[PDB]
């Protein structure tokens, strides 16, 4: 798997803080209800002390909070982005939309616009496959996650959908200052997501 460096670095962003992996799925599953999630609700769901819940979250600097300090964004978010994820929620980046359905056990209708051209793109993402990929040649950009950097800025903001591989490569050609920038087909990107989830689940206690 020549996408192994991306999977390794993705999992690295999770495995480091002892609890992050075990907090992730429960949090996504809640956020998927479409409402803000309090630290005490989360703590109850995880059967953790609040101090532990707060520790893990403190490491996740990109976490989005509402006016009451309820969590509203952690990969999956209630606040509008370029990546629509209907089960109408939003995701931080293209790869998120490919990974989450398996983790939350739902099929999502995903839509966005090509980063290079603005053209509409959509697909349906289930826990096991992607279907109704429009356009058929849809592509995704990847960068290598940068350890300890803000994940939303260093990774998510560079991980897009494109109308086609050639269109994405043209775009990539003008952005070579990004670390480990790579263009893959959306089907390749989904497979990377599957590898990520398969490992993530093993590391969950």
């Amino acid at each position: 798997m020549k996408l192994a460096p991306y999977i390794l670095e993705l999992l690295t962003s999770v495995n480091r803080t002892n609890g992050t992996a075990d907090l992730l799925v429960p949090l996504l599953r809640e956020l998927a209800k479409g409402r803000p999630v309090s630290r005490t609700t989360l703590a109850g769901i995880l059967d953790w002390p609040a101090e532990r819940v707060a520790a893990v979250l403190e490491q996740a600097t990109s976490t989005e909070y509402d006016k009451d300090g309820n969590i509203i964004g952690y990969g999956l978010t209630l606040r509008e982005t370029s990546y629509v994820f209907e089960i109408r929620l939003y995701a931080w980046c293209a790869l998120d939309t490919l990974i989450f359905p398996a983790l939350i056990g739902r099929t999502a209708r995903v839509s966005s616009h090509c980063a290079a051209t603005g053209a509409p793109v959509s697909l349906t993402v289930s826990p096991s496959e992607i279907q109704a990929v429009e356009p058929a040649g849809m592509a995704v950009s990847l960068v290598l996650p940068q350890e300890a950097a803000d994940v939303r800025q260093s990774f998510c903001s560079h991980v897009h959908f494109f109308a086609s591989v050639p269109t994405a490569e043209d775009w990539a050609s003008k952005h070579q200052g990004l670390e480990g920038l790579a263009i893959v087909s959306v089907h390749e990107a989904f497979g990377l997501g599957q590898e990520f989830n398969r490992h993530l689940l093993q590391t969950m206690s």
